[PDB]
This record gives C-alpha cells, structure tokens and sequence, in this order.
C-alpha cells in the first residue's frame, strides 16, 4: 500500500484504495507516463458485480435479500440479452461516484450534491434538445449554479450511440481569420468549422456562442441554436482597473462538459453532460491566458503599463493575478456562482480526509489538482497523490467524426 | 513501446526513445502511478561496462583503441580489488551525466558547464573543509556564480563512509521556543539541534548561518564554522515597497545540495556536493512563503495594506509575486546570478529540444519542472514529460544516523 505523506503539516497515510483498482493506466516501473493528457459477456458480468456491490454497500445491505437477487437478476439479462438495465437509484449512485472516482477534479468535496436527470427514455435529437435546455436552465439556476448531470441512453447493440458533437454545452466559436489567426477561442476551431459545415451561419464575433450538434443513433447530427436567453453570461471588468471593462472579454455561467463518456458497471453512456461550476483559475488564468487560447497576456500588462521587456519585472505573473481577480469580481458582481482556487484547494484537502476515512484513500491526479497559478501557496501542492482508475468513471472517448 | 509526447502549446509530437534505456526502476505500475511522491558483488562490472561504453561513443570513439583498453583496466582492477578507479575524465564526464539525467532539474541547459573538483584523495573532516571552502569560494566567484561539483572519495567496503551531515552547504538555523514555533528555519531544525548538540554556539536570530557538520569515514562527525567572508548572502529588498527592507529579509547566493549520492559506473560517493544558481522561485515562493518554511506571505500582505480577510481577493498571490519581485530585484542589484522562472523554463524547453535531437528524449518529473507559482504561464506546464532513470544519476540517501 502507497505510504502518501503531506509535506506542509507531516501527515501519513497509507492509500489502500489504489489495490483495488481494476482498469490500467499508463505508467510502468520503467517510465512514468503520469503528465500524459490522454493514457464479452463475462467481463460484463464482473464489472456489474462490483458495481452492485458498490451499490448495496451505499445502502448498507450488503450480502442481503435484494442484494443477491440483483445480481441473480443481472446475470440472467445479461444472458438473455447480452446487456442489462440499471434501476433509477443504481443509476443515481454510479453517477455521484463517477464524478467522486474522477482524479483530476478538484471540486469532489460537492461529490454527494449532484442533480442526476434521467433522460435514458431519450427518442430523438430534438427530446434530446429539450433535456439539454432543461439542463442548461435548471443548472444555471439565474446565476445559483447546481450540480448536475443527464443521462441519455446507453450504449447497446444493434443502435448507434447519441453523442453530443460539442466538447461543453457552452463554447465560443473560433474562426480561423483572413490573415491566418482565430478570431474567438481557437480550442474551437474544429468545432466551429463543424457547425459551418452542417449549415451554421457563423457570427465573427469573439464570444460567439456555439449551436449543438446533437447525434441521435444512427443519424447524422443535428444543429440545434441555444435560445440566448438560456445561455447565461459575465461581461469582465476590473473592481480597480476600469480600462478592462474596455477589452470587451466575457465568459459563460456553465462548465458543461459534454464529450466524455460515463462507465457505470460495464455499461456505457457516450452521452452524459455533466455541469459544475467555474474554479476561476479555468476562466482567468487557462482560457484567459493560454498562448494557444485568448492570450491576452501581454495586452493586459501593457494596459497596466507593466514592463514587458524583461520577464524579471514578472509582468506575465502580475497581469494573470489581476486577471484572476476581474473574474472573481465580475462573477460576484453579476451573482454568478464561483470559486477561487485557495478555496478550492482547501475543500478538496477535506474531501482527501473524508474520504481516507471512508474508502481508506482517494484517486487524485496531482498535475490536474493544482492550481495553474499559485501552486505552492495552495494546501494540494504539498499532498503527495496517488492516481489510479476506479469505476464507476468518466472517460475520454473519439470525436465522433 | 514509445511514448508520444505532445506539446498541446504548440501541437508539436515527439517520441521519447529513450526512455528505453531505463535502468533503475520508478515506483509506478499499471495500476497506480505515484510520479508525485518526494521519495518513491560483481554487478559492479554490468554498470562499470555500461558507462565506459557511455564514455567513449560521446567521444565518438566507441569501438576502438583505448576503449578496448579502457574496457580491460577495469577488469583487471575488479578481478584484482573488487572495485575500480575511474579515470579523471571519464569522473568529470560521468559528474555531467548525472546531472543532465536529474529529471527534477529545470536548469538542466547548463549541463555541459560544469566545474569538476576531484577530492577522490581526500582523508579527513579537516581536509574536507578546505575543498567545501575551495568549491564555496570558486562557485560563489564575488556572485558570478559558476556551477560546480566537488567529489569526495566514493565508498568502499569495511569502511566508514564520507558524509556531509547538512542538506546544503548553507542552511539558515531553525531553533525550537518555549512555546514550539520556530525561530528561523523551520526545515533546520533538526540539523540546529545536531550542530548544538555538537557544542555549537546558537544565535538567536532568523537567519544565522549553520555551521558544517562533516563526517571522515568511521568517525563522529567535527563541527566547521564557515567564513563570514565566504558566504555571500544578500539582503532582499523591493524596488518600490520601501518598507519591504526594513522586513529585514536575507537569503544567501550559493545553492548547493550536500547530502545526495552520486553514482558512476556502478561508484557511489555519498559525499558530492554540487551547486549552482537559484531560480527566483526557489527562494521567493518555497523558502519564504511555505507554510513550513519562514511563511512570511501574511507579513507581507499586512504591510501591502492587502484584503486578508477573503481570499478571492488574491492577496496571497499578490504578495507571493511581489515577494518574489523583491528576491530578482536585491540579487540584481547585489549582482548575484539569479534566474526568473519563465527565463528559467524557457530555456528548459531549449534543452528538451536539444536532447531529442541528441539521445532521443530526456527524463523529466512535470510536478518538479514547473515552477510553483504561475505554472500554466510557463511553458513546460503545456509540455508532456517522460519520468524515467538514468545513469550516472543523484540519488537520494539516507541520513547517516
Ligand atoms: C461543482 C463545482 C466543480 C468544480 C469547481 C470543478 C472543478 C474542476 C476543475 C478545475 C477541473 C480541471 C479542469 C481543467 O483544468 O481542464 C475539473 C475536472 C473534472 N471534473 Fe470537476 N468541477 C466541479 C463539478 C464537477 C461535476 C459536477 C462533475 C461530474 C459529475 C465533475 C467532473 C470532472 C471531470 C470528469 C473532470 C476531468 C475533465 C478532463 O479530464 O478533461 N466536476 N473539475
Ligand atoms: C545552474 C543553475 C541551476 C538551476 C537554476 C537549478 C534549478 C533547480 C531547481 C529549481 C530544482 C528544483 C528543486 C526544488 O524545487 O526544491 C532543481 C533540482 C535539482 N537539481 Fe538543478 N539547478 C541548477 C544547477 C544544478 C547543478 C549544477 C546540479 C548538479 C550538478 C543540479 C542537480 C539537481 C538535482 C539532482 C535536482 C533534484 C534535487 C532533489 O530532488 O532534491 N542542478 N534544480
Ligand atoms: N468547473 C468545472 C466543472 C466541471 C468540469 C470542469 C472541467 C472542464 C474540463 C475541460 N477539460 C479541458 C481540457 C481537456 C484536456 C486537455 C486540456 O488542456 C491540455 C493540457 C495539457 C497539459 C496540462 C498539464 C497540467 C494540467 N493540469 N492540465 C493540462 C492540460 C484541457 N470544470
Ligand atoms: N538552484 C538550484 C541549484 C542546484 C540545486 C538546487 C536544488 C535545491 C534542493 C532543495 N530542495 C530539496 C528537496 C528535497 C526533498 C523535498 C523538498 O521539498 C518537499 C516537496 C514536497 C512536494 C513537492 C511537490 C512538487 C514539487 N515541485 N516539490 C515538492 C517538494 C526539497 N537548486
Ligand atoms: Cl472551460
Ligand atoms: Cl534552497
Ligand atoms: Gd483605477
Ligand atoms: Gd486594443
Ligand atoms: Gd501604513
Ligand atoms: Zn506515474
């Protein structure tokens, strides 16, 4: 069992939940490949067990009546049908702990706290559409954001999977320029060019919001506008930097991720969003500062008449943090719901107790827990991690195109 | 079997064949990766062949003449006394590979500069002193810091080892209260209590320096009180906060590791102490800011006027940046070699590029590479790493009680 130490207070403790880790990552005793962004009935069979395990373990009725005929039941659809259907509660519990499994989310003490919309009864793109608005609209809640996630029909044979085209329900477009550039987000652009492709008319503003394309089995995907009025949004500004409000920058309510795939028990649902809300740092610091996003770096500190011919003045630096600090200020401003990363940081550190004290350790990718500014001043930089896959889990699955 | 490496700045890929070569193993499996963990008799001839092989096709002359002969020598001086001596090149050669292997090194470009002092012959706590003040005195150079490497006898059987007793050649003691908390620094602490312990006079301030506990094979340990006019130390002030002097802040020039182990060619010197220059982040964010360490943030902040009472206000990155504004701008201004961070990391890239051209990828640990402040605005946090071992290498060791 992995010794784990904390280095800012002394701590120990032994992480005797990575043992039971069932699906393999990336690293061997040679090399660790921990940085990287991206690492059958019977095999059906052992993943359900478990999960139904998990399951009557949360209802404190393990090795009970329900329990074995559960699995008793499992294993017959299973043979007679090649899959099996979750019951509502089963789906409820594989959700919150697909979302407490996933290592590289900092925002995991709310884990219990999530909002899960059955949508398996899905038709269509179009009830698709509508379980999505509902999503955007509930979660968004008038700026009292709400965990939340729903499920469309899983995986099975003989139909094609619904995917969601989007990578978040919320995203600016990115159009490649006249002279070679991106105007808006360029992590955008393929998607964008998608939705020009299937018959979008673009927009040339900077924070266009992008159509869905939502994929119904075995259909090509379909455009589907947000109503404006759905789309929640923060203009930013600056609580002493008044020419900031002039840079024109905003940025959405809702961080809806919307590509990633939920394992639950061996069963597979390639369309599940699922809604938090921001940690500024994603906001001021990545989207915001990223060579290869906005970049508007150097822009804001020659605005602050900082030095930027040199990088010991640390402009880069002075300029994020006050980048950081319009976000939090224009979120609060506009009662939109956010957290900082010190914060932040701070509530994951009892999530890693609690959930020492309840699962015996916690699967937590270092790289991803710390902050992208600020590292060290946080409590998790100095928490030494174990990262492995549990499951139930969000997972990375193929573009669809 | 080669792992792509990405850089999702640009969207360059690289392979790592390298990592290949691995020789000792890291404490990752499928299972689990613990890449964020601090610390994870003729088998002399397999690592004694392999870095006389190492030495001569650097020199382009593998496969011929003294290579051959070189190969024989060592053989001989195994069969004839169960260990060898290596040439003096192939010692300054083997010094440089260790460090160019140091995967938590992010000054790594400045391998192939580095100074080799042989003190293969020395005997004696006494003449260890006169070669740690030589190196001190040469690597301090009145603050145009030269990196260097002094190596003390490698270890053999039936005898004591050679042993600096301090985790550096300049520390800063940490003396305990009447009341627990710590004078000084607190990462010290114990190394005060052994110099004390050892009739040392203890000071009563913040930042007396540490005198030298050196240990001559199968002998206690003799203290060394180092030349006042020796250590270079440098009064850190802040170009515009005219108070920030009057914090009576200092930290010294010299970054120089004393109590790892080199090893070479199967050769282990647990008496190797080599330095460099700091990274401004070393001192100003870890040494100054750590909870654990002098933790001076919130002193900082008070005297900035700054919002403590919230933490979305960024007070603490506000004062972390400007504290680390002042320790560029009092090395500069004392004309001590420092480097910034994103100088620092700009140049890591440098040397990653570099590398793959010359042996196909380089070991680096991501979690140690990027810098702990500011991360993502450096460009190694958008640089997939490979962690892996390789020889000649620093490793840890024990303390020697
Ligand atoms: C409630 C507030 C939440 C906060 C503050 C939060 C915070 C974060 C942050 C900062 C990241 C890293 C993002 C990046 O750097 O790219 C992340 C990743 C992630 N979060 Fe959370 N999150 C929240 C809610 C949720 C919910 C509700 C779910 C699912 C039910 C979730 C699941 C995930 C997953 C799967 C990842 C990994 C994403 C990836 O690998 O690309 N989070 N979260
Ligand atoms: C010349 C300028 C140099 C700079 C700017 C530099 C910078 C750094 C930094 C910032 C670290 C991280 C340590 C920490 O975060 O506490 C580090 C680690 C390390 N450096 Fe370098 N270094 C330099 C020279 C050297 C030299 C000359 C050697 C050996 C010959 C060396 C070998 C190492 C090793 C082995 C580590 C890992 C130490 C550990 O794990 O505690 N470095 N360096
Ligand atoms: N509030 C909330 C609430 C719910 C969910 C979220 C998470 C938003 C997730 C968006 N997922 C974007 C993404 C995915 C993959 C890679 C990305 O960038 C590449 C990259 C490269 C190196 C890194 C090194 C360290 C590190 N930590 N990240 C890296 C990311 C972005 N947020
Ligand atoms: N200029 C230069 C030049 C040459 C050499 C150096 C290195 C200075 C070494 C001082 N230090 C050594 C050390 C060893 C072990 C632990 C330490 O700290 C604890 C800790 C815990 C968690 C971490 C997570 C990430 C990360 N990056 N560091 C962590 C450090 C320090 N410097
Ligand atoms: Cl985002
Ligand atoms: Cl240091
Ligand atoms: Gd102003
Ligand atoms: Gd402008
Ligand atoms: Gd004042
Ligand atoms: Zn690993």
């Amino acid at each position: 069992f992995p010794r784990v130490k904390n280095w800012e207070v002394g701590s120990i403790t032994y992480d005797t939940l990575s043992a039971q880790a069932q699906q393999d990552g990336p690293c061997t005793p040679r090399r660790c490949l921990g940085s990287l962004v991206f690492p059958a009935p019977e095999q059906l069979l052992s993943q359900a067990r478990d999960f139904i395990n998990q399951y009557y373990s949360s209802i404190k009725r393990s090795g009970s009546q329900a329990h074995e005929q559960r699995l008793q039941e499992v294993e017959a659809e299973v043979a007679a049908t090649g899959t099996y259907q979750l019951r509502e509660s089963e789906l409820v519990f594989g959700a919150k702990q697909a979302w407490r499994n996933a290592p590289r989310c900092v925002g995991r003490i709310q884990w219990g706290k999530l909002q899960v919309f059955d949508a398996r009864d899905c038709r269509s793109a179009q009830e698709m559409f509508t379980y999505i608005c509902n999503h955007i609209k509930y979660a968004t809640n008038r700026g009292n954001l709400r965990s939340a996630i729903t499920v469309f029909p899983q995986r099975c044979p003989g139909r094609g999977d619904f995917r969601i085209w989007n990578s978040q329900l919320v995203r600016y477009a990115g159009y490649r320029q006249q002279d070679g550039s991106v105007r808006g987000d360029p992590a955008n652009v393929e998607i964008t060019e998608l939705c020009i492709q299937h018959g979008w008319t673009p927009g040339n503003g900077r924070f266009d919001v992008l159509p869905l394309l939502l994929q119904a089995p075995d259909e090509p995907p379909e455009l589907f506008l947000l109503p404006p009025e759905l789309v929640l949004e923060v203009p930013l500004e600056h609580p002493t930097l008044e020419w900031f409000a002039a840079l024109g920058l905003r940025w959405y309510a809702l961080p809806a991720v919307s590509n990633m795939l939920l394992e639950i028990g061996g069963l597979e649902f390639p369309a599940a969003p699922f809604s938090g809300w921001y940690m500024s740092t994603e906001i001021g610091t990545r989207n915001l500062c990223d060579p290869h996003r906005y970049n508007i770096l150097e822009d804001v500190a020659v605005c602050m008449d900082l030095d930027t011919r040199t990088t010991s003045s640390l402009w880069k630096d002075k300029a994020a943090v006050e980048i950081n600090v319009a976000v939090l200020h224009s979120y609060q401003l506009a009662k939109v719901t956010i957290v900082d990363h010190h914060a932040a940081t701070a509530s994951f550190m009892k999530h890693l107790e609690n959930e020492q004290k309840a699962r015996g350790g916690c699967p937590a990718d270092w790289a991803w827990i710390v902050p992208p500014i600020s590292g060290s001043l946080t409590p998790v930089f100095h928490q030494e991690m174990v990262n492995y896959f549990l499951s139930p889990a969000f997972r990375y699955q193929p573009d669809p195109w």
